[PDB]
DNA sequence: TTTTTTTTTTTTGAGCGACTGCACTACAACGTTGTAGTGCAGTCGCTCTTTTTTTTGCTGGTGGTTTT
């Protein structure tokens, strides 16, 4: 890539220091693991460092051996800081495959979770058939969801792979209800994790709107889950030092564990997750296989869910027609059973069918782009508009649209109403882009917005004041004292006794704070689609640069389809949305190799 | 080029010198035994200051703060 030839001072003096008076090959290799270690990838292929490096017949007449080196296993093993996986180097070499010791590690734990652990738990298909007839009331065709609580039930490791608006909480609550009803006197002690504290809270809101509806007993409400936790706060970790309290001494005393978006899970967070978990604990998996990768380097489950394009196994189809009591299909051939019958995958989407044009275009971002240009063109589904965005009339007739697109916002700030409608009507229309600075990206847009508001007689604001009445607000950092989480807007305004600004709690009640308080505090006219994961909006507007960057991918684009409900709006070239679809992020790993063996 | 989380403390005196108890042999009183002197080991008090010393250019010299 571009930003892979600008070399890091970090990979450089690493290189220094790990290689030194060794050959320049294996300060080449140190400085391109390095850097493809601070881009994400897991794993550096030898053969991309043997074809794709200038400086390869450099390092094969610099070395001078019997055999005169020409493999590079043999020229980094030759060296005193690559093994093959016996001494303690900070470089390892195994599969043909250069990696670090601690990614190395990593990957084969993640390996031995994956491959080795994950046992079939042997319960009653009657009563588990029984159960999902009575939670599941469609029973006429085949419906995934039934599959997926079965197969989650079923074996210790599940990983459920769907996307918004397919009904994922409700089947987690009717797998939890399944669980609780088929093991009645074994005690359940159920835990939920979530990497951040915005979907922590989403998905305790969610799961308990979920499971009052669902009939319990009096013993089952007590079985209830009670909170959703940080995956740093359930394993303990501290800010000054990396030590866990369950690190590999004592695990956590759990039963089940649900893990929601494990998109957003790292591969070491995944490691220090694997090595904390007891020998009879099930862990369900929850996410998104076409979602944004993880923050820093890893890529844990979309490696785990590539192979759920195969399918199924053989027993596993009849397994699974025996407790469903449908037709399930199954996977031709048969490459790691294990790994292929704990996946699932959800096609059905509940709110959203082949009728809107959403649902259809996140398919056809997976395709090709013709696909997605087909999907645009004909008709538009009256759900998807596309604008071209070139020159300032454009910038203008953009800022024209988000002025209609903020319209009932503006109608209910200028009306002087109750908070609760205002914070209501501004979660239905969102602005999505890329960058944060220049003139395409979060601080160019926000005050943009500003000077729009201020040339435009909607929003009043006082230069030297800097929280005049109407500003969105969002928090960076979290809070557990003021109960705001990362993640969560709230909107400045004047009730009578000052300018505070009202956050909607997901309890249901508003919380008024004094903007002293605010530990940070940002403009989101425009949210990053990195932070505006977990969260739901009616009306999305996608804008993306002229210029190339990495940061606009197949992945991004996907999961700013995926983020709208109902409209979603485009400001993007046709060059630029033609090569985002193609150029996936790709993210070397050994879990490939590892799985397949 | 983007971005995630996190609130639990800990530990710290040792050498010098005496008190007391049990073992251990030397030697005189009545072969054996009681009294005396010393060695070794477990247990315990105790105790660890005091303080102040200065040259530096007021504007030393074409120097000089502030409004359009």
């Amino acid at each position: 890539a571009v930003e892979h030839k600008q070399l890091r001072p970090l990979d450089v003096q690493f290189a220094l220091t790990v290689a030194g008076d060794e050959h320049p090959a294996v300060t080449l290799a140190a400085a391109l693991l390095s850097h493809d270690a601070g881009e994400g990838h897991v794993c550096l292929p030898l053969s991309r460092l043997e074809n794709n490096e200038a400086s390869h017949p450099l390092l094969a007449t610099c070395v001078s051996e019997i055999g005169e080196l020409q493999n590079w296993e043999e020229c980094l093993l030759a060296s005193q800081a690559v093994s093959r996986g016996d001494e303690p180097t900070p470089m390892i070499l195994c599969g043909d495959r250069l990696y670090l010791n601690r990614m190395w590690c990593n990957e084969r734990t993640v390996a031995r979770f994956f491959n080795e652990v994950n046992h079939a738990i042997e319960v009653d298909e009657a009563l588990l058939a029984q159960t999902l007839d009575k939670l599941f009331p469609v029973s006429d065709e085949i419906n995934w969801q039934k599959v997926a609580a079965a197969v989650a039930l079923t074996r210790r490791i599940s990983v459920i792979s769907g996307g918004p608006g397919t009904g994922k909480t409700t089947t987690v609550a009717k797998l939890l209800a399944a669980l609780i009803q088929m093991a009645d006197g074994e005690r359940c002690r159920i835990r939920l994790a979530a990497p951040t504290g915005k979907a922590a809270a989403r998905l305790t809101e969610s799961l308990g709107k979920a499971l009052r509806q669902l009939p319990l007993t009096d013993e089952q409400k007590k079985r209830i889950p009670e909170d959703a936790s940080t995956l740093h706060r359930l394993l303990g970790a501290q800010p000054g030092s990396q030590r866990l309290r369950h690190h590999a001494g004592n695990p956590l005393h759990l039963d089940v564990l649900v893990v929601d978006e494990a998109s957003m899970i790292d591969l070491p967070m995944m490691s220090r997750l694997i090595d904390a978990l007891p020998d009879h604990a099930r862990v369900i998996f929850l996410g998104d296989r076409d979602q944004l990768a993880s923050v820093e380097a890893g890529a844990v489950l979309g490696d785990i869910c590539a192979y759920a394009n195969a399918g199924f196994t053989a027993e596993r189809a009849r397994q699974l027609s025996r407790l469903t009591g449908t037709h399930v299909p199954a996977g031709t051939g048969t490459e790691a059973a294990s790994l292929r019958d704990s996946l699932c995958l959800l096609q059905k989407s509940y709110r959203f069918g082949s009728d809107s044009g959403i649902g259809q275009l996140a398919a056809a971002i997976n395709r090709g782009d013709k696909t997605a240009v087909k999907t645009v063109f004909q008709q538009d589904f009256t759900d998807i508009e596309k604008r071209l965005l070139q020159s300032g009339e454009d910038y203008i007739a953009m800022l024209e649209e988000a002025l209609a697109g903020y319209g009932r916002y503006l109608d209910l700030l200028q009306a002087r109403a109750e908070p609760d409608l205002i914070i209501q009507a501004f979660n239905e229309y969102q602005l999505l882009c890329a960058l944060r600075e220049g003139p395409f990206g979060v601080a160019g847009l926000n005050e943009r917005i500003e000077q729009f508001m201020q040339q435009k007689r909607k929003i009043h604001r006082h230069p030297h004041s800097r929280w005049y009445e109407g500003r969105p607000v969002m928090i960076a950092r979290n809070d557990s004292a003021l109960g705001l989480f990362n993640g969560d807007i709230g909107i400045a305004l004047d009730r009578g006794q000052g300018t505070r600004v009202w956050f909607a709690m997901p309890d249901g009640n508003i919380k008024s704070v004094q903007p002293s308080r605010l530990p940070e505090h940002e403009t989101t006219w425009a949210m990053t689609v990195h932070k505006s994961q977990g969260s739901e909006f009616d009306h999305a507007a996608l804008i993306l640069p002229s210029q190339r960057t990495p940061v606009v991918t197949r992945e991004l684009v996907y999961t700013a389809v995926t983020r709208a409900r109902r409209r979603l709006s485009l400001y993007a070239d046709e060059r630029i949305l033609s090569a985002a679809i193609a150029t996936r992020t790709e993210r070397r790993s050994g879990l490939a190799a590892l799985f397949s063996s």
